[PDB]
RNA sequence: ACAAA
């Protein structure tokens, strides 16, 4: 079998993620160590562990290494089948981030398939679920996917228990993306949450970011949200509509962190991600790997940054050569697929 | 205050 080493290049989570993928959907079994060595807490975390056992029922897998704290992980599919997901990280771990992991096998699974996760719907380090749903699955619909990703109930660390559910149907008509240079910003749409807090906070939030965006000369309008769950949380979500594809930006309140300064931060990462005229925010470059090697097109991002370079390591480890990657890690670069699978 | 990566 392949073994993927997990300190390589960015060296995180996504390493162990996009590999247990691929191998659910090629059916070559893997082997990840050193996981997570590039990370304060190495080894898997609850969200891996649990992505993992998801993946381990989907394709009826042989699995060793699946515990917290593990650094080596060997992963033997069996065949990919649809079947009900239903997931309780148990803390606040990345719902965002599972979903990540098990996007792109439940695609390749040949009926929809539904899911329901419990977690970390807007935590650390990680997707908030609105720039998912709204930013990432917008791109995702543009090469032929469809699926459905609804916030029940919020989850922000530490205690979690936020409630996501939805389904994807079988990528049967795959289309490439052609995502280059944007030509006009059409307007700034966003979600901005506040739960268990003063409504004000999901207001003051929305206005700050508004404040910084006015620059854009564009409409802006951000939605707020008042919400409940068992622990207080908010944050915010903005994204430029554009006649190509979103662009987003994002922050996350915390304890004492102003309301304003959590607005104005998520509109000056999108301010960051547009001032480079390509289509594809930093983030999204790397999600987008994966599908990229399927689907085929090309896309300009704002930044290269080691994330995207280290999926692109880990997808051609499996499936070969691929990508062709003009331009150099902290600068706009140009990802084209020189060969589909 | 390592339930978040
Ligand atoms: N603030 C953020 N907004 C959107 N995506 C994010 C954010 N932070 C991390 N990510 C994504 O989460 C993963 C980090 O392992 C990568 O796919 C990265 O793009």
């Amino acid at each position: 079998m392949i073994t993927i080493d997990g300190s390589y290049g960015e060296g995180g989570g996504q390493i162990l993620r996009t590999s247990v993928a691929l191998s659910t959907i090629t059916g070559e079994p893997v082997r990840i160590v050193n996981i997570r060595a590039n990370r304060p807490n190495p080894g898997l975390r609850p969200q891996h562990l649990h992505a993992i056992l998801a993946l381990k029922h989907l394709a009826n897998a042989e699995v060793k290494g699946a515990h917290v704290g593990s650094r080596e992980l060997v992963f033997i599919p069996k065949k990919l089948e649809a079947k009900e997901i239903s997931i309780d990280i148990g803390t606040a771990g990345s719902i965002t981030l599972v979903l990540q992991a098990l996007l792109p096998a439940m695609v390749f699974a040949r009926e929809k398939v539904k899911f329901r996760i419990t977690g970390g719907t807007d935590v650390s380090w990680s997707p908030p679920v609105d720039y998912l749903s709204n930013v990432t699955l917008f791109a995702l619909e543009k090469i032929g996917i469809h699926g459905e990703i609804r916030v029940i109930r919020r989850g922000h660390y530490p205690k979690g228990g936020g409630i996501v559910e939805g389904y994807v149907e079988p990528w049967n008509e795959k289309r490439e993306l052609v995502a280059k240079e944007y030509s006009r910003i059409i307007k700034i749409e966003g979600i901005s949450h506040a739960t268990n807090l003063p409504s004000h906070v999901a207001e003051r939030q929305a206005r700050a970011a508004k404040d910084e965006l006015l620059q854009l000369k564009v409409p802006i309008e951000i939605r707020t949200e008042i919400s409940r769950s068992i622990g207080p949380g908010s944050g915010i979500v903005v994204w430029a509509e554009t006649d190509c594809l979103r662009l987003g930006g994002d922050a996350l309140g915390k304890k004492g962190k102003p309301a304003e300064i959590v607005g104005k931060e998520a509109a000056q990462e999108l301010l960051d991600q547009l001032k480079p005229g390509h289509c594809v925010d930093k983030f999204l470059g790397d999600q987008l790997i994966p599908f990229l090697a399927f689907s085929g097109g090309v896309i300009w991002v704002s930044e290269i940054t080691n994330h995207l370079k280290t999926n692109i390591w880990v997808v051609e480890s499996f499936l070969g050569r691929i990508f062709d990657v003009d331009g150099n890690v902290g600068e706009p670069g140009k990802i084209r697929v020189i060969r589909r699978v």
